[PDB]
């Protein structure tokens, strides 16, 4: 093929940009055949093992880094072209600020689970209550914001509870058919062994494969080639009819929310080290001396010390005898400019970040009149696009866990075999942002009557409303 | 692995940036194993105290000290490049500021502890009312939202009371198994013994490892490589079926509030350190004379104590008899800026600190007009959603509380075995941030009503209100 | 250990800032013992008097200073490289300002005690009637803003009463155990004796140790090692069955509310003292003449004192005859600079002490229209916050307080040995900023209704207005 708007950069000048963006640093995994194949030929895992070490990781470790604050501009060995003057570094919040902003209005308020049977029902229940589900959703949510997508595992612990944990996204993969269907064959999770242990032996991790039947246990280290070798436990079953992995996407492309504005961030780190840098620099600006002088280092810091220099020119004689001196001169030297001039220019990369988004913008300042808040009125249209589409990806996650937990609860006959848990109906409900007595004074002026109960709930200045109705009632 | 996005500076050439976001400061400790294999190879222990103490401790050192305002612009050696000039130092109380703000948000007022069995709900309060559990609770959320995490212990002490204490972040640590259920094998206080002793003898610490049945007791120094050797009691039982160590954290990176915002605080230290330093020495402007003269410092000086100086040129004399002076000049050598274009930076930086938090950020000034505060009402909800993701974290914590509350009761026949406690429904209440006046206004606004002696209640100049409704109907 | 953000100044060269952060300046004391091996081992003693004399009392000192208005400016015996130029000092008042105001909203209003049991009431309500506990209290809140800590002693005086005093914090304190419950072993006194006499004999302390049985006096000096040697009354014994000293603390690191502001404070000043000395400093600018001259100073004094200044040039002759003049020149040297350019800066700096103690800054001119107080709205909320702290930890120094007294009563035979004082409740009411005309007009306008007796004594113009009420009568 043509290398069509691709990077050329040398392997070795490679940065964040080359690991977020190259083509190899998001595709989905297939293999042409069936689980039966690749568990007989497991020299292929390995393949998938170490493709997603070198190209998939360090996309993911990309943007983790950044959603905790550990920007580009830190971690640069120099980003300066002067050794001696300052280098100032600094990291915006941005990712944070984004991802947080975004998942709470996803599930700010809880999924509502409903169907026309309530044994099942109360079996949905019963699983949720167990595991706190609401948190693993929201938990679930947030790794969607970072990395675009998010992996579930559903075990069956030592006290025979059916139980759900959240995979970490770094260390976990599916691999999937060939199929336009795109059916999971299976499932991998690997883990550093002895991460806490000193002086630089190989490093050894120990691989879990995750089957339509049961999991798979071995150990592999990267100078032997990732070759995988059995542990001791080398096998388990599971009564899962299923890969027991599920895997949630954040859109079609698995993107993050903040991934595409990375770069902004980048500038508005640049932009403000570089304010920084000119304050420092014009302070300490070089001292520069012209003409022949008979000044050691140690005498300048002398007079220095004393506040007053002395120029003083050497004197030449001519073989008439003539005496002349030499010049001399002194003077900082700086570079100066309208530093203020740069400010706007600052504005525009903050409103980008923001507007890209759909995260809200305006100054926490002083500001006088009402506002109709146009701007955010079409920022929230927008974000409820993105929500809506990650809606979908997502009840189809869940569609999934219902029937892995129906099939544990089938054959462990905690349930009737009649019981299919696949009309069960999920239901959404936005967190909007919402100012009390905005809402309160529209309602009201909308003809809406509240109890005097719970007008007072609204309040907190009611120390217990409960008593209140009475002593009214003992004014009237 | 690839290095991606880390940091490649010398060892020796570390500082808090280093500390703060180094790979290894805030990894979970895993053990491949039971307590029954790590409590006979304490060799192990070892290895996990030194990785906390060259690790995890400088991290909550530096942020600790954030917290105290004890900034890195205070205790570097030198931030400047001119030995003799102006060097002043200033630290910004930001860290502060932030956590207060959240933590009195989110405990501001009590948890209700709730239960459809009235002999859990008095175990509970009896217990809370014991131990001050209200402040206990408040200085967890404060250390969660210095650190990232808490912890806290419970034991029985010498008048066989149950109490419970916090443990302090920088010297406790838990150990949990490898399994994707993290259950906790073992927790680690290690305290420095002979901590006011002069003339640097060796510093030893004292270790307690806490265990599913008991807390083994330890002496050991650096010098020796941390290994451990018992106290006389090297052993105690406690009653509590579960190791008594309870990890609190704040999200699930174990991040805190102000921690992804620290190099703007320290941007914004030296920006100010910077004008400072430009108005003192602009003032101590240092002279320079130029040309061949006969000044000694002395005469200088005396000079200047006159107020006249005299630069008297040399004479230079040919072999042809001709005399001709040198040159001379004197005059002020400095650098001049437009420090007021500075100011907007600092602006932003200030605003930033805050929109990242969440936290107010309007000025304290002189303002006309209404506010519609559309700023803040962003700003809640942001702050809203890490509460919430808080919240859940916090009552996993309480759930493990009530559990080993409950085993001790049981245990110690204070509670008959049927009653299990993980019933027990939390109930939380956001403290906002709201004006009296306003509050009134609103309610009242909305059709609300209110008694004479509430109302009276809320407005302090009513000296005894409980006379003022006679006085009132000796009115009428 | 590694050196993590810590000071490494030569010992000589430490200033204000070294004694307020180093840390060592602000630890707990902890003995592993009990107070039978410390007393007998009052060699150890020694060794916490000495680490409070070279530690601890330092940064107090400081702290204390800068309430009292004693700034780092006033004190340096040079702050400028001109010897002979103006050297202008000035204290700007901020730490007093601050404490005064959190300490106002804080015991403006009493504290209210309340219990179930008249009898242990209204030995309280004596107790506090005796002390003066109201301003007590106040003046414990105050040393607590200050200092971060404060400590109470009673004691049984020579009338046979049980008196309070509060006892001074830079000469006591207090040695706890090493246990997790923090016990308290022993208060320490120690004070100055022959504080008036001149001479400079060596520095002589008289040291009381209290204890859970009595309180042992010595006398020690810094010249012997602070070894301790018993006075002739060596010992006296208490009826407290506790040490009788009370140690409350302002929050949990016991830092002071002006302490992390005071860098700021040392800018202010210094921005202030350089815009003072630009003025009379080229008022004085230092006149520059250059060329070959025969004037001496005192030739040049006439000269001034006749306003009218010669400046003659020597004449070089030539071998060949010829006469030139040298060249002569003269003039002011001052530094010139956009002063005004700096207000902003200042403004910033004010602006920033009183945002991070929450308190109110606006400008006292003259301004039109209303305001709606944004920012005082948050800044209240944040002070709320700081004080509920602060009142948690108030009302466990009060309980103890009551134990203490509660002992005391009963080996008097003053009280049934039933009454257990731990019942009590100590109700808190805040002391908000009002101004009774707004106040009034909220209530007003919300439907309140006030007696013509007390509306008339709000206001002041109603010479005597018992009498108001009868002549409004004849009127009607």
């Amino acid at each position: 093929m043509l290398k069509v708007n691709e990077f050329e950069t040398d392997t070795d000048l490679r940065g964040n940009i080359n690991y977020l963006f190259n083509d190899e640093a998001n595709v989905v995994y297939t293999y042409d055949g069936t689980e039966s194949d690749l568990l007989q030929n497991v020299n292929e895992v390995s393949k998938y093992i170490e493709h997603h070490m070198d190209y998939q990781r360090p996309r993911l470790k990309v943007l983790s880094d950044y959603y905790e604050g550990k920007t580009k501009n830190l971690v640069e060995l120099t980003r300066r072209k002067e050794e001696y003057m300052a280098d100032n570094r600094v990291a915006h919040d941005y990712a944070s600020y984004i991802s947080d902003f975004i998942n709470g209005y996803f599930l700010g308020n809880p999924i509502q689970y409903q169907d026309d049977d309530k044994d099942v029902l109360e079996a949905i229940e019963a699983f949720n209550d167990l595991n706190d589900v609401e948190s693993h959703n929201r938990s679930l949510g947030l790794d969607l914001s970072i990395y675009g997508k998010a992996y579930e595992l559903m075990i069956r612990n030592q006290d025979d509870e059916t139980r759900l944990y959240k995979s970490d996204a770094m260390s976990t993969f599916i691999i999937y058919d060939n199929t336009v269907e795109r059916n999971s064959i299976a499932g991998v999770r690997y883990l550093r062994t002895k991460p806490i242990d000193k002086t630089d032996e190989d490093e050894v991790f120990t691989v879990d494969l995750f089957t339509s039947h049961g999991v798979y246990r071995y150990l592999t280290n990267r100078t032997n080639g990732l070759k995988l070798t059995p542990r001791e436990n080398s096998f388990e079953s599971h009564s899962f009819e299923r890969m027991p992995i599920t895997e949630f996407s954040n859109n079609e492309r698995r993107k993050g929310d903040y991934e595409k504005v990375i770069t902004l961030i980048d500038l508005y780190d640049n932009a403000e080290s570089d304010t920084a840098n000119y304050m420092s620099d014009l302070n300490d600006a070089m001292l520069l001396i012209k003409g022949n002088l008979n000044l050691d280092p140690v005498e300048v810091r002398k007079q220095k010390e004393a506040n007053v220099l002395f120029l003083e020119p050497t004197v030449y004689v001519d073989a008439e005898g003539r005496e002349t001196e030499g010049s001399v001169d002194g003077g900082y030297i700086y570079k100066q400019y309208d530093v203020q001039g740069t400010e706007a220019y600052k504005d525009r990369l903050n409103s980008d970040i923001h507007m890209f988004t759909n995260t809200p913008n305006m100054k926490d300042d002083n500001f006088s009149g009402t506002q109709s808040g146009e701007a955010m009125k079409y920022k929230l249209f927008g974000l409820e696009q993105r929500t809506k589409t990650k809606e979908g990806l997502f009840t189809k996650g869940l569609r999934r866990r219902a029937k892995l937990l129906e099939t544990i609860l089938k054959n462990t006959r905690s349930i009737d075999a009649n019981k299919d848990f696949n009309t069960v109906r999920y239901v959404y409900n936005r967190n909007l942002p919402k100012s009390l007595i905005e809402e309160l004074k529209a309602y009201i002026d909308s003809g809406g009557k509240i109890s005097q109960t719970t007008l007072m709930s609204l309040f907190s200045f009611f120390q217990d409303p409960e008593l209140e109705v009475k002593k009214i009632e003992e004014d009237e």
